[PDB]
């Protein structure tokens, strides 16, 4: 059992079992629960100095380090999981992609269209699920599967 990518792990603080997905970098306490032709996702992208294109609508020259980008991503994930802020609101404000203007929506796509790590993560998510930090040449993503 356990859907594609999902793995059982041991909490270092609690000793309690949790579940981690090595394709999406999602992690959760609850036990997870065939791959479709197309999926629809939104994303929030945080670029860094090592991004293939180190600029965005947010800032002409992106200078933060990959490590600093990951901290931001982790912070947004915390805000989303706690309900303090919703994904769509953070994507509109903070994503270094033009899709920010559409609350992060990329529309529907099939395999063979996106960068591979993004694609694999997108197709490993079930409808409604969100990834952890996903790394591509563009930067670091949080991905939400909407369809
Ligand atoms: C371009 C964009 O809107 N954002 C990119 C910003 O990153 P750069 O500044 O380019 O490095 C980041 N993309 C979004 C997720 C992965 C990445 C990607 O693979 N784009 C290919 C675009 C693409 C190909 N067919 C699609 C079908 C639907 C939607 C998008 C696409």
């Amino acid at each position: 059992k356990l859907p594609p990518g999902w793995e059982k792990a041991m909490s270092r603080s609690s000793g309690r079992v949790y579940y981690f997905n090595h394709i999406t970098n999602a992690s959760q306490w609850e036990r997870p629960s065939g791959e479709p032709a197309r999926v629809r996702c939104s994303h929030l992208l945080v670029k860094h100095s090592q991004s293939r294109r180190p600029s965005s609508w947010r800032q002409e020259k992106i200078t933060r380090t990959k490590e600093e980008a990951l901290e931001l991503i982790n912070g947004y994930i915390q805000k989303i999981k706690s309900g303090e802020e919703d994904f769509e609101s953070l994507a509109s404000q903070f994503s270094d992609c033009s899709s920010a203007k559409a609350r992060g929506d990329l529309g529907a796509f099939s395999r063979g269209q996106m960068q591979k790590p993004f694609e694999d993560a997108s197709f490993a998510l079930r409808t409604g699920e969100m990834s952890g930090p996903v790394f591509t040449d563009s930067g670091i993503h949080i991905i939400l599967r909407t369809e």
